C-alpha cells in the first residue's frame, strides 16, 4: 500500500528535464537508445508515450532481470510484434541473430494497436502466453501468434521443434488487473504491468497511481534505475 516516494530533491531533477530547452539535449543514452527531451515530453502531462520512451523502459526491465533472484527476461523491440502480425516469421528471425529466446525465463512484447499499448508475456516457467489491455480487450491470436513465432523460432536456431505441451494462452481477464481511464495512460499501464510481472509481484496500482509513475518514470529514465 505504500509506494517508493519522490523526494523533493528528486521532484526537482524532473523539473529541469520537463523544461524548456533543446528538444536534443540528450538526457540519456543506453541500449543503443537516446532519450532526449523531444521523448521525455511524451511522458509530461497526459501525453502519449511515443515507442522510445517504452523502448527504453523495457530494456531497464531487462537490465534489472539480471540481478538474482528475479526471472530473466527478453523484451522485443516494439516494431517485433506489428511486424509479425502483418509479415510473420522471415522479417524476423534475423532480429533474433546472436541472441537465444528459451535460455530466458519471461519474454516480454509490446503490442502497438493502433493508437494503443498493451502487452503480451511469455513465461517459460508457468508455461502460458498472456496478454494485458488496460482496455479489458481481448486478443487470443496474439498469443496464437506467438506460439506459433516460438514453434517457428525453435526450428530455426534450435533445429529442434518446440514442445507446446502443456501450454496455456489466454487474455487477462479486464478483471482484477486495473484498467485505464485515460486514453494516453496505455503506454503507462503496459510499462507497470510489465514491472510487476518481471518482479512477480501482483499487480497492486490503479488509474490514479498514473501521475505520480509519470513523473517517477521521468527520474528513473534519467538515471537509468528503477526504484
Amino acid at each position: 500500500d505504500e509506494f517508493p516516494e519522490i523526494t523533493e530533491e528528486m521532484e526537482k531533477e524532473i523539473k529541469n528535464v520537463f523544461r524548456n530547452g533543446n528538444q536534443d539535449e540528450v538526457l540519456s543514452e543506453a541500449f543503443r537508445l537516446t532519450i532526449t527531451r523531444k521523448d521525455i515530453q511524451t511522458l509530461n502531462h497526459l501525453n502519449w508515450l511515443n515507442d522510445e520512451i517504452i523502448n527504453f523502459y523495457m530494456n531497464m526491465l531487462m537490465e534489472r532481470s539480471k540481478e538474482k533472484g528475479l526471472p530473466s527476461v527478453h523484451a522485443f523491440n516494439t516494431f517485433f510484434f506489428t511486424k509479425l502480425k502483418t509479415a510473420g516469421y522471415q522479417a524476423v528471425k534475423r532480429w533474433t541473430k546472436k541472441v537465444d529466446v528459451f535460455s530466458v525465463d519471461i519474454l516480454l512484447v509490446p503490442i502497438h494497436l493502433g493508437v494503443h499499448w498493451c502487452l503480451a508475456v511469455v513465461d517459460f516457467r508457468k508455461k502460458n502466453i498472456t496478454y494485458y489491455d488496460s482496455m479489458g480487450g481481448i486478443n487470443n491470436e496474439a498469443c496464437r501468434i506467438l506460439l506459433q513465432y516460438l514453434k517457428q523460432e525453435s526450428i530455426d536456431k534450435k533445429r529442434k521443434e518446440f514442445d507446446t505441451n502443456g501450454w496455456q494462452l489466454f487474455s487477462k481477464k479486464s478483471q482484477e488487473i486495473p484498467q485505464q481511464m485515460n486514453g494516453s495512460d496505455c503506454g503507462m499501464f503496459a510499462c507497470k504491468y510489465a514491472d510487476c510481472i518481471t518482479k512477480d509481484r501482483p499487480i497492486n496500482f490503479t488509474q490514479q497511481h498514473m501521475p505520480y509513475f509519470r513523473k517517477r518514470m521521468v527520474w528513473e529514465i534519467l538515471h537509468r534505475k528503477l526504484l
